[PDB]
C-alpha cells in the first residue's frame, strides 16, 4: 500500500528506534524529524493540538528553512484510484492545513527570512488540483492579510490624577511629583502591552539567552528590560535619598504604588515592588523600615507572602479573580527554564536519536497559561508624557548591570552603616514629601 524508502522518506513503518508514544488521537513523546513531520500531517486523522504545538516550539530542533523542505517533499507521493482518494489528497490537505496555520500564527518567520517566503508563496503558487483552490486561496488571503498589517472603552474611564507635576511639565516628571496612582495605572498600561505582546515561540528553547536572542525574542526581552530598569530604578530612587526622613516618604510612596498595582490585579507590578523591597541594598535599610506605618509593612509582607510556598497564594489569587489583570511573568520563565534544564534534548532508544516532543510541549502548555491572560485590556486612559517617562527608564546609565548593583550596595552602606554610627545627611527634595494617598477624585 504505502511507498517503498527508494522513493519516499516519509512511509517507513513505526518502531521503537524512529517514533515513541505516550498512553483516540495518539500523543507522540518522541520522534525522528521525519516521523514528525509525518505524524504532523497524517492522512488518517486532524491533530490540532499537535499541530499547534508543533508550529510553536519546532524552531527548538528543525530550521524554519528545513521544515518548508520536508513539508514540500510531503506532499510530492509519487489500486491508483484509492492511493489517490485515501492517502495522496488526505496528506496534501494536511500539509496545506499546516501551511495555513504557519503563515496565521507566525508570519514572523517569512517576515524575518524574506527567501522563506519566496518559497512557500512558489510552492502555493504551483498546488493547482481540485478540492486544492479553496486552500491555496485562504492560505493566499492570509499572506496577503499579513503583508498589509506589516506595511475604545466599555465604560467611562476615571480622571487622570495629577500632584506635584503638571500636566506637560515633562522636565519636573519623578517618583514622588507624579501621582502614585497614576504612576500605578500608567504603569499597568504599559506592562499590559508589553505582557500581550509576547508569542509563545520567544520562549521556547531558551532562545531568549542565545546569540539570535534579539530576533527571536523581541517582545520577551522587552518585557524583562521593563521589569530590570523598573526594579532597579526604584532601588535607586531608595539608596540615592540619604536622609532618613525623605527615604521613608520614598519607601513609603513606592509602597502605595503597589498598593494601588494590587487594586489593578497588576501582579507583574506587585512582584517587582516586593523585588526591590528584597534587594540585597534596600532589604537591610532597618531604620527607614522601622518609620513605615505597620499597615504598609502589613501591605509588604502580604505581597511577598504571594510568592512563599512555591508561589501558592499568588496562583491561588491569580485564578480566583476577573479581568482584567497582569500576571506575574518571572513564573513562566522561571518554570520553562526549570523544563528546559530538566528534561533531555534527545531520546536515546536503540541506537538512534529520537527528538523529545514531550519536552517542547511541556514549554508549550507554560506559554498556553501565558496566552490565557493576554486579551485583558484595562479601562484606563493612556497620558503619552508619563508612560514616556517609565519607557525610558535608564537606572543603570553607562554601566554594566554587576557594576551598578556593587554601587546600589555600598550607596546603602553608607546611607545605613553596625556598630558603626549612622550619620545624619541633607534632604535633596526641594518640594512636600506628603502623599496625595491612594484614593480617586469620585
Ligand atoms: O517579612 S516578609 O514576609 N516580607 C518581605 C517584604 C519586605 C521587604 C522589606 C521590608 C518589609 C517590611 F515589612 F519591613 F516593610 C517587607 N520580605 C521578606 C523576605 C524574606 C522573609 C520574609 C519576608
Amino acid at each position: 500500500r504505502l511507498p517503498s524508502a527508494d522513493v519516499y522518506r516519509f512511509a517507513e513503518p513505526d518502531s521503537e528506534e524512529n517514533i515513541i508514544f505516550e498512553e483516540g488521537i495518539p500523543i507522540i513523546k518522541a520522534g525522528t524529524v521525519i516521523k514528525l513531520i509525518e505524524r504532523l500531517t497524517y492522512h488518517m486523522y486532524a491533530d490540532p493540538n499537535f499541530v499547534r504545538t508543533f508550529l510553536t516550539t519546532y524552531r527548538s530542533f528543525c530550521k524554519p528553512q528545513e521544515l518548508l523542505s520536508l513539508i514540500i517533499e510531503r506532499f510530492e507521493i509519487p489500486e491508483l484510484k484509492r492511493f489517490r482518494k485515501e492517502y495522496i489528497q488526505p496528506v496534501q490537505l494536511r500539509v496545506l492545513n499546516v501551511c495555513r496555520h504557519w503563515v496565521e500564527h507566525h508570519f514572523y518567520d517569512f517576515e524575518r527570512d524574506a527567501y522563506l517566503l519566496q518559497r512557500m508563496e512558489e510552492f502555493i503558487g504551483t498546488v493547482r488540483g481540485k478540492a486544492m483552490k479553496k486552500w491555496v486561496e485562504s492560505i493566499t488571503k492570509i499572506i496577503q492579510r499579513k503583508k498589509i498589517a506589516r506595511d475604545t472603552f466599555q465604560s467611562s474611564p476615571p480622571t487622570v490624577e495629577w500632584h506635584i507635576s503638571r500636566p506637560g511639565h515633562i522636565e519636573t516628571f519623578d517618583l514622588l511629583t507624579l501621582h502614585p496612582i497614576e504612576i500605578a495605572r500608567q504603569l499597568t498600561l504599559l506592562e499590559s502591552d508589553l505582557y500581550r505582546a509576547v508569542q509563545p515561540s520567544e520562549l521556547v528553547g531558551s532562545v531568549w539567552t542565545k546569540e539570535d536572542k534579539e530576533i527571536n525574542s523581541p517582545n520577551l526581552l522587552k518585557m524583562i528590560r521593563h521589569t530590570t530598569n523598573l526594579t532597579l530604578w526604584f532601588e535607586k530612587c531608595i539608596v540615592e535619598t540619604e536622609n532618613l526622613e525623605e527615604r521613608v516618604a520614598v519607601v513609603s510612596r513606592i509602597i502605595e504604588i503597589l498598593q494601588v498595582f494590587q487594586e489593578l490585579n497588576n501582579f507583574n507590578g506587585v512582584l517587582e515592588v516586593v523585588s526591590a523591597m528584597n534587594s540585597s541594598p534596600v532589604y537591610r535599610l532597618d531604620h527607614t523600615f522601622e518609620q513605615i506605618p505597620s499597615r504598609q509593612k502589613k501591605i509588604l509582607e502580604e505581597a511577598h507572602e504571594l510568592s512563599e510556598d512555591h508561589y501558592k497564594k499568588y496562583l491561588a489569587k491569580l485564578r480566583s479573580i476577573n479581568p482584567p489583570c497582569v500576571p506575574f511573568f518571572g513564573i513562566y520563565l522561571t518554570n520553562i527554564l526549570k523544563t528546559e534544564e530538566g528534561n533531555p534534548e534527545v531520546l536515546k532508544r536503540h541506537g538512534k536519536e529520537l527528538i523529545n516532543f514531550s519536552k517542547r510541549r511541556k514549554v508549550a502548555e507554560i506559554t498556553g497559561e501565558i496566552q490565557q491572560y493576554q486579551n485583558q485590556p484595562y479601562c484606563l486612559r493612556v497620558e503619552s508624557d508619563i508612560k514616556r517617562f517609565f519607557e525610558n527608564l535608564n537606572p543603570m546609565g553607562n554601566s554594566m548591570e554587576k557594576e551598578f548593583t556593587d554601587y546600589l550596595f555600598n550607596k546603602s552602606l553608607e546611607i545605613e552603616p553596625n556598630p558603626k554610627p549612622l550619620p545624619r545627611f541633607p534632604k535633596k527634595y526641594s518640594y512636600p514629601l506628603k502623599s496625595p494617598g491612594v484614593r480617586p477624585s469620585n
